[PDB]
């Protein structure tokens, strides 16, 4: 069967609700690890664009499969990052970088094996924004439809490799490989946060989020892991999630960020945001600094405002207050199964609503 | 039948070789003017992105159909131009601009008519580069495929307009509409021509191109409209083609450029480049300044080198010469029945073939 999605959460004809969902179909739900070849073609790429799938690629390759990535690169434009490429190569992905005045602009993903070809054509790059909040269209075609059309990955990739283009095969790259100069460094960011990044995440809180916050100081009810559970698809809202779990543990990808907890007048400069890549793909924010403080309870909202690449402010928006009534409608998308919702709002307008100039 | 293309001329499952071909299909070959609705959704748009299809839309609207365009806008990023939006509005197109921090990034085109829904999903924006030399993937789904999978334009568009996005309806807008601030002016360009634009078009010349150049001075054989017929899809190689013919013999779209005719040491500051939108969707260069000069013959090559946004150099590369033997293989795309070919080469590579530093 074939599927179409316009994400985030706008329109979908079936089960897959966006690019992540389409790739989950072709690379997870309808794929056997180790069979054939996974393909990813994307003009732009960054680290958080791949966190959902690095483990997928690793198991596929560990089970005898191949992964081929063809990504854009440039000395004068930020297309694909060193970080994403480092990571793909380290998993055994075969990575080719195309350098061309008119860029590789295509975004195509899928698989080829003995059974047939699957194909996802998208507007979404293999980037955090492509996988998250950009308004993106994606179309998945199944084996029967690609067969009837005559589509072949092998034939297409063979043609791409015979155009005279400047294509750098980075598989087995060393430090000397000139392909590195086509890849930008995610750690290089502008002095001030771009206007497009100046947003606040609004999320409703539940009993998991707040039990240990409400717990009387020092009581056992307050003990244990204290997280705010955030949306599964927050790839674009956080810096590169490059901090990894210890060997032998479930795979996670994290960043340390500055979290200015406004309600207790305290900045945690080691606040951890974590993507759980071998559980249920949740984002979780380590909010242990709020343990026992009482600052939040179920049905309150957390407003997490991004003010720098890695700088954030957290405010509790208390239920039954005017601010909560104006912000609760912005949490439009459901997370999990107990009524949690989230969404984003500009900092400009969040501010307007709470009385703050950012 | 469904079709897939990776353009320019890389891979294709079927007759359509690129996005223009796909759009020709859904909007022209399999369409009755005035029946139902044509749809265009594109994050980025510019004037040359639309020249192939402005008359198509005009005819469709004149025969009682609708065209709906939803385009990206931004005060700080060159998303959609004032020029393309004005042109679409002038034809009766209903244009909507989305202002969102995470932008409208989708590119999807098609129709809803009596036969059902047709859908093209692409990487290619409604821009010169998207329609020409960017490496773009495009997928066209026929009425049976869209019906089976459950895709509906009206349901999708309805959802898009109920997201609480900042969408500016530009139809019958005041000049005070905030929407206007979300468009950029295509007349404004970089201080210097970007490296990505620094390219030369190579074209083989035939009898029609040179008859009047070879004609004896003052004879009727040298009179009449004098053109080089250049290419078929050079939408990104020229400036916005916003000079129109009223009705003409047929609709055309032109720009005045500076053409330095290197072989006669003369710069024409009013050289007209013209795209013919009615007959065969061709680019022609007005080379009347060469009439009766003898500087070119059939089987010679013309090289047109872009050296600024509106500045070009023309050189005749004489057959039999080593430069001609070296440049000839760059002319890889056939135009018309008679052997004419054209293609692009970087100014850097061209400079090195002809011993010139650009």
């Amino acid at each position: 069967m074939n599927f179409f999605s316009l994400h985030p959460n706008v329109y979908a004809t079936g089960r897959p609700k966006g690019l992540i969902g389409m790739l989950e179909n072709v690379w997870v739900s309808n794929h056997t690890p180790g069979e054939g070849t996974l393909y990813l073609i994307s003009g732009f790429s960054n680290y958080n664009g791949g966190v959902r799938f690095y483990e997928t690629f690793t198991e596929h390759i560990n089970q005898g499969g191949r992964v081929i990535a063809i990504l854009g690169g440039s000395t004068s434009q930020r297309l694909s990052s060193r970080q994403v490429v480092e990571e793909l190569l380290n998993r055994g992905v075969e990575v080719h970088i195309i350098n061309r005045k008119r860029i590789l602009h295509a975004k195509l993903y899928g698989t080829s094996n003995n059974l047939g070809e699957s194909l996802v054509v998208s507007s979404g790059n293999f980037t955090g924004p492509g996988m998250s909040q950009n308004i993106e269209a994606s179309l998945l075609l199944d084996n029967n439809t690609t067969q009837s059309m005559g589509f072949s990955w092998n034939d297409m990739i063979s043609e791409m490799l015979n155009q005279n283009w400047h294509i750098h095969n980075m598989t087995n790259a060393t430090d000397a490989s000139p392909g590195w100069n086509l890849l930008y460094d995610e750690r290089t960011t502008n002095l001030t946060l771009d206007e497009t990044e100046r947003v606040t995440l609004i999320v409703t809180l539940g009993h998991a989020d707040t039990a240990r916050i409400q717990a009387a100081p020092g009581t056992t009810a307050g003990q244990g892991t204290q997280y705010f559970w955030l949306s599964k698809d927050s790839y674009d809202f956080f810096p590169p999630l490059t901090i990894r779990n210890r060997r032998g543990t479930k795979a996670t990808y994290s960043s340390l960020i500055n979290m200015n907890y406004i309600d207790i007048n305290y900045t945690d400069t080691q606040c951890r945001v974590t993507f759980e890549a071998e559980n249920n793909f949740d984002f979780r924010l380590g909010t242990g600094k709020l343990r026992y403080t009482g600052v939040a309870k179920s049905n309150d909202i957390a407003a997490i405002t991004r003010v720098g690449d890695s700088d954030y402010e957290l405010r509790i928006i208390k239920q039954g207050t005017p601010e909560h009534s104006q912000l609760d409608p912005y949490a439009v998308s459901f997370i999990g199964n107990r009524g949690k919702r989230f969404g984003y709002i500009s900092n400009e307008e969040f501010g307007r609503i709470i009385g703050v100039t950012f």
